[PDB]
Formats: C-alpha cells, structure tokens, sequence
C-alpha cells in the first residue's frame, strides 16, 4: 500500500493527505477549483490533457488530475 | 478495512476524514449544505441523482451522495 | 470495535471524533444545542423522534440521536 | 481499556479527549465552570446530584459529573 | 503504564497532555501561575496543603499539586 | 522505508511531511512559487540546476528539486 | 524509552514534546529566553546553578536545565 | 533509531520535528534565516563554526548546524 | 437636522451609523436579514407591522422598519 | 445638544455613542440582550423597574433602561 | 449637499460611506458582486431593471443600482 | 466645556472617551468589574472610598470612582 | 472642492478615500495590482482604455483609470 | 488649549491620545503598569524620581510620569 | 493647505495619509522598503531617478519619491 | 500651526500622528525601540547623531531624532 500516489505524468500525492477525489463536472467543485487559482491553493498536474478528477488535501490546496477518480484511489496499491 | 471509500459515480472520500454521516430530511443539515454553498466548501457528488447522504468531513467540508448513509459506511470494509 | 457508530435510522457517526454524549434535559447542553443552531453546527438525526441523546464532536458539531446514550456507546461494538 | 467512560446516569466521554479530572474544591476551578457556563462550553451530567469530579477536556469543554474523580479514572478498565 | 495519574487526593491527569512538571520556586512559573489564574487556566489540586509540583498540559492549563515532580512522573506505573 | 528523502546535493526533506510533488510545467504551481519566495516559505534546493520538482509540505513551505518528482518518490525506499 | 526525562533537581519533561535541546551560548537562543521571560513562556529548572542546556518544547515553552543537553537527551533511555 | 539527533557540539533536535535540512547556499533559504532571527525562531548550533545545515521544524524554527545535512539525517541511525 | 431619527413607535436610530435604507423584496436583503438572525445583529423595530424598509449599520446590525425607506431618510430633519 | 444623556435613575451614556433605541419587544433584540448577558456587555441600568428601552452602543454593549426610547432621544437637548 | 443619496426606487445610501460607484462593464467588479453575493454583503437596488451601478461601501458592502453612477454622485447636491 | 473630567481625589478621564456612567449595584456591571479585574483593564480611583460610579471607555476600561454618576456627567462643564 | 471625483467615463471615486494616485509603469505598483485581482479588490474604470492611474483607497481597494494621475487629483476642483 | 502636554523632564504627551490619569495607588492600576511592561507598552517618563500619575493611552500604552495627575490635565492650558 | 502633494513626475498622495517622511539613509527605513516590497505594500513613484524620499501611510504602504522630503512638506501649502 | 513638524536634518512627521515624544534614557523606552527594530517599525531620522527624543506613533512605528523632545514639540508651532 503506497504512501504516494501517481496522480498521471508523473505527479505525486500523499495518500494520507487525500480528503476527496472527486468529478470537476458540477458547480460546487467549480467554485472550489476557482477559489483555489484565485488563492494561489490550485495545482494542475494533467499535463495539458483534460482534468477527470479534482483532488481536495488537507492543506485545503487542490490538485487537478487528468486520471479517473476511482483509478486514483485504486493506485493507493 | 479500506482507505477510500466510494460515494457514487467514482467519487472518493477518506474514511478517516469523515465525521458523520446523515440523511438531508430536515432543517439543521439543510442549513450547514447552503452555508458550504455560500463558503465554497460544498461538493456535489450526486451526478445529478436525489442526494440520499450528506458527509461532513474534518475540513468542514460537506459532501453530497446518491447512495444512503448505511451504504456508505458498509463499504468501509471490502 | 466499529469505526461507524449507527446513531438511529441509519446515520452514522465516526466513534473517533466523538468528545462526549449526554443527556439533553438540563440547561447547558441546551445552550450548547441552541448554539449550533446558530452557527450552523448542529445536525438533527432523529428523524422525527424524541431526541434522547445529544453528541459533541471534535469539530464541534452537535448531534441529535433519537437512542439513548449508553446505547450509543455500546453500538461501538 | 475502553474509548467511552461512563460518568453517571448514562452520560458518556471519550477517555482519550481528557485532560483532568479534578474536585469541585477551589475557586480556580470553579472560574473554569464558570467560565464554561457564559461560553457555552459547560455540560451538567449530575442529573441533580451533588458535583463530585469536573472533567476537562481538550476541546475545552467542562462537564460535571456526580461520581468521585478516581471512579471516573477506574472506569478505563472493565 | 497509566494514561491517568493520580496527583493527590483523588485528581487526575492525563499522562500523555502533560508537557512538564515542574518546582514552583522561582519567577517563571510563578508568572505562569499568576498567568493561568488571571485567565481561567489554573486548577488547584492540593486540597489545602503546601504546592510541590506545577503540571503545564498541552491545553496550556496550569494544574497545582501537593506531590513532588518526581513522584507524579513515577506514578506513570 | 526512509524518513529522510534525499531531493539532490544533499538536501533532505521528511516524506511524512510532504503533501505533493509536481512538474514546474504551469501557471498554478508557479503562482505557488512567487507566494512562497514572497512570503519566505521558499526553499531552493536545486544548486543552480533546472527545476524538475516542486515539493509542497505541511508547512505549507515549498521547496525546489532538481530531480524528477518520480525519482523524489521511489526514494522513500532504499 | 522513557515517557517522562529528569532535567535535573526533579524537574520533568515529557520527551515527545521537545523540539530542541541546545547551549545558552550564542545570541538567538538568548532572544528565545527573553522573548518567553516577556511572555509567560518560560520555565527556570535550574535550581539556581548555571543554565547548561535550554529546551524548547512544541508548545513553545523554554525551559532552563543545569545539565548538559547530552545528558537530557541520553536519559530518555533507562 | 534514534528520537534525537546531534546536530554538532552536543546540541540535539527531535527527529520527528523536522521538515527540511538544506544548505545555505541560495537566497531562499538566506531570507528564511533573517526572518528568523527577527522573529526570535532562530536556533544557532554551530557553536563558532560554518554554517553547513539549515533545519526548519514543524514549530517554525530555524536551527543552524556544522554539519552537513546528509550527515544530520544519517544521524538518525 | 436630527442625530436620530424616529423610525416607526417611538424607535431611534442615529442618523451617522446608517450605511444603507433599502426595500426587503429581494435575494441578497433577504441574506443579509437571515444572517444577522443567525448572529444576533438584527433588531425588528416593525412593532407587529410588514417591513417596509431594511437599515444596514455601521455596526453591521440590521434593522427593520415599518416605514418607507424614503421616509426614514427625510426624518434626518 | 447634550454629550451625556440620563437614562435613569442616574445612569448616563453617551449620545455619539448610541447606534440605536429600541423596545424591548420582540426575539431578536431579546436575543442580542442574552447574547450581551452572556459575553459580559450588558449593562442594566433599570434599578429593579420593567425595562422600556434597549440602548446598543457601539462597542457592542447592550444598556437596559427604564424610560421610554423616544425620552432617551427627546433629552439630546435641554 | 446631502447625507443620503436615493439610488433609485427609494432605496438610500449614506454619501459618506462611498468609496466607488463604478459601471458593472468589467470582470474585476463582476468578481466585487460574486464575492459580495456569496459573503452576504451584497444588495440589490435595482427593483428588477438592468444594473447601471455598482457602489462600494467602507463596511465593504457592494449595493447594485439602476441609475447611471454620475446620477448617483449629482444627486449629492439638492 | 471639559476635555478631561475630575472623577475624584484628582483622577482624570476624557470625556470624549466614555461610553457610559453607572452604578455599581447589579450583576451585569458587576460581571463587567470582574472581567476587567480579570484582563488588566480595571483602574480602581476610589481611592479608599465606596465605588459610586463605574466608568466604561471606548478601549473597553473599566474606571471605579467614588462620584455620583450624573456628577461625574455633570464635571463635564 | 469635490466629494467625488470623475475618474474617466462616469465613475466616481471619493476623494476622502484615497490614499495614493501613481503611472502604472513599474514592478511594485504592479505587484499591487495582481494582488488586487487575486483578492477581489481591483476596479477597472479604464472602459477599454490605457490605464494612466492606479488609485489606491484607504479599503485597500485598487481602482485603474484612463486619466493622468495629475489630472485625477486636480478634478477634486 | 494644547495639543502636546509636558509630563516631566522635556518629556510629551498628545492631550487627544489620553484616555485617563490616575494615581498608582492601587493593585488594578499596578496590574496595568506590569501587565504594559511585559507587552513592551510601558514608558517611563519619571527620570528617576516617584511615580505620582499613571497616563494610559488609546494605543494602550501606559506611561509613567512624576507629576501630579491634576497637574497634567491643568496644563492643557497655556 | 493642499489635499493632494505632488511627489514627482505625476504621482500624487493624500496629505492626511502620510505619518512620516524620512531619508533612505540608514538600516531601519531600508528594512521598511523591503519588508513592503515582500508584502506588496511598495510603491515607486521615482520613475528611475535616485531616491531622496521615503513615505510611509497610515495604511502602511512605503512610497519612494525622488524629491527631498522637506520638498514633499513644503508642497502642503500652494 | 504645522501639520508636519521637522524633526531633524529635513525629516517629517505628522503631528496629529504623534503618541509620545520621550527620552530614550530609561529600559522600558529601549524595550520599544528594540521590539521595533525587531518588527520593522523603527526609523532612524538621527543622521549619525545621538538619539535625543523617541517619538511613538499611532501606526505604532517608532522614530529616533536627534532633537530635544520638547523642542520637536515646539516646533508644531
């Protein structure tokens, strides 16, 4: 069981820093990707592809992934 | 005993983030999901389906599922 | 020895971020209710029964169960 | 050793959040309870009895309770 | 090994919230004394007789008690 | 498993503390640069080579790698 | 692995609170001293004889020690 | 391995506490230790000699030492 | 011109701690009155009667009236 | 125009002071005279008579009078 | 020259208290109404017409008005 | 007209710098007392005397004197 | 003598407000402005124009004009 | 009437900063004077000589002069 | 008695604002720039031309100007 | 009657700024100038002279001058 976890191209994530992975596709996680850029609290670390989840630490910071939410989680291992 | 626990449609939340777990069916929740909407603290992980499950999580923030409260804790174990 | 705790109806509570569950009939924890009425930190969990335990969590939250609080505790296992 | 103390009349503590557990004996404590009653902080669990222990807890919560302090302290072990 | 310690007459504390235990003979701690007193931070636990140790907890309380320094860190077993 | 990761020239970083580590290849995390070099939370660990990673820590300090972020994470094993 | 070290004269320190043991010999310690004399954070452990060694605990209390800070160190162990 | 490290001269940091330990080589880390001596977060170990490591620990400090930093984290063991 | 201002049965408000005299038929007045409940900013001087005007203080109190905001203003003298 | 008002029974406040005189007539300014009772703002300068007026200054201290708020006003001048 | 200014609609603002009225033709003040919007300190004068001012306030509330910003600042003189 | 105020056995306050001007003698002026007691922020100038007015400042002080509270008032001129 | 000056285009700035009228054409001013945008204080006035002012009000708000800084503050006649 | 007030030995004080002048006859005033020489807020201004006036300012200073309290209000005037 | 004070080449500042204005000459103003330049509290207002004149606000923003400070008083008066 | 008084060698000050103009003869004054020195709120207007008056602002920045501090008084005039 991994301590971090590729997020896709080669960007890591503490596990256990992890709150939520979750869909950008609604108005709530929106307006927290928008909070997070204006905060200087955002990371994008898809690479230039398309974002498929958003990654909420306990540092508040948020983490754009160009992977699928569950397969971020399954890589846990 | 699993770390990430799926709350409906792929999304993932931290087992040991979570606090509680409740139905949205009265004032004092429906109170704390708009005052996340206000703050930006709201995550919507309904996919467009009837919220069954509201998550609050250490951060204070609140998290909104399709599925009800019991499945969600039942899928801490595999 | 549950990570959950079943507080009645289905909700749940993690055994770990609770401080203490009391009775509701004396004047401080009603204080303490009407409070997080106020702020925002309370949650109703009785799902339209007497309410018959009152739980403060570390984030403090307070939670309306409908079960008595010794049960509450009990239900840990 | 248990996570939940029972402190009289079915109320309960997490044993873990404790910080002391001291007589109703002085004024500095009684400032505490005091101090607890105007923050909204305090929590009665005597159930009308007599105060015999006050518990203080790392959220800064005061509760009393109508057992002596050492059965409070016991009551770790079953 | 105790996760509550007896300080005299019956009071507790919690082994693992103490930060040090100390003489109260000298300036500082009677400054941390007098401190906690104006701030509703002190607990008095020597139920009448002569100060032996000051207990200083995480929560920054300041807990007074009839046993030598020694002897509470002792009573850990 | 290491306590003590090695990010280059000898510069070591407690992994238990780290939140992330990422390419330098965006706005964002070069937003995140300027805060911390503004605010002195910046750390440079490159000695005057290219930037490959950017380590961010619970201490909301950022540090500079000339290292892959791969090659920072396969270091907490030896 | 002791729980609780002897700083000397019978004063105790819970060694997983300590960030730092460290000589009295050099000016930033000393504005560390002063700075908690001002206020309210420091502790005089000394017993009256010189100052050996300074502690900082994590919550950024100072205490003054008569020993030297490899002895407070070597008695973390029985 | 070891709870406390020397970092030079008898001088001992918790091994737990520590973030980073860099050299001093570069801006960055220069403004880091002015910062901290202004603040009173300033730790000097060195005891007379060049400064080879900087450690910053969760407390915010900054710990000046002799030694290199490699050589304060292989002090672990 | 007067210091306060008679804003329905014998209610005073002092005319330099006004912000803002505004109608409570929309959205964000509506916020701002179910905010100031929820803190304990609001005071309804309408004395039984329908709202008419909403008065936003220095304070950050919020008041409502019974008279037309207009008319609130033109008491000033 | 007065600098010092009489509220009763001896008691004086302020003009510049004052942000608003109301009945003591409904939930919300009760709420503010609790919330002010509770933080240690409350002033109660009645001697013992029913309450007419609810004096808020701004320092956020909440007066209690005897008279009626319109008397409170009318004796700015003299 | 006037202490409350009409907005339109008879909804009045304290000159004084002015710090901007700027036309709403731009993102940066687009972003001062979101903000206000979600803070609770926004309010909406327009009585349902199209926005034609934006006033900014020192208690940092964001007031929309129907009339021209220039009508706002004449209006200060009857 | 007086910019500072005798307030008895030659203590000085600013009259611009009073809230208000009370008596003693109930429990919320009292709890006022004991919270400046408390916090540094009481100044006893009875000098010996019964305390007759208690005086609140804009910094949140609290001022016994032996006057009359419309005395005091009444010093201004 | 002007309460508001026109700052270009209609908009109106309280000459009471402001703290500080500067040229745009330098690294700290421009700081300034960023800030601004990342926090919501920034007001553009220019409607389309070269920014000529940067107007700085004591709400730490930052307002960008179309006129001379000069001009901004001879307008408050 | 004066803006700058001579309290002793050249040193001044600005009449609009003063909140009140009092003797150090007492253990409140003595709390304030300790309380302000902790914080760094205390100004000694007696050059030596017996502290007779106790001047606490809006910024919260405290300052220390050897003249009478009346002695400083009276020199408001020239 | 001017508003506003011309400090070269266009730039303009409000009078009432200003609390002092000094020389760069010396360790203590120097750490003030930079502390401002950190902070974005900075202004420049030298248009590339040798500083003569350091002003500090009472929002505490620093502004350089190229004129002599008694240059910058002066100009109060037309 | 001045709004800025010169204190020494062409430095300005705002007089309505002015707290206190002292001494610098006695510990509690050095504990300012240094805990200013320390925050960045000290300014030194003396120009290589002795330091003969310490003026304390309302922004709580502290300013050395070589002048008597009764004469920079004076020269509000």
């Amino acid at each position: 069981m991994m301590k971090f976890i590729n997020i896709g191209y080669g960007n890591m994530v503490s596990a256990a820093r992890i709150i939520t992975i979750v869909s950008p596709d609604s108005a709530p996680i929106k307006r927290i990707i928008q909070d997070a850029r204006e905060k200087g609290k955002l990371v994008d670390a898809t690479h230039g592809r398309a974002t498929a989840a958003v990654i909420i630490t306990d540092s508040d910071h948020v983490i754009l992934s160009s992977v699928q939410p569950e397969t971020v989680a399954n890589r846990l291992y």
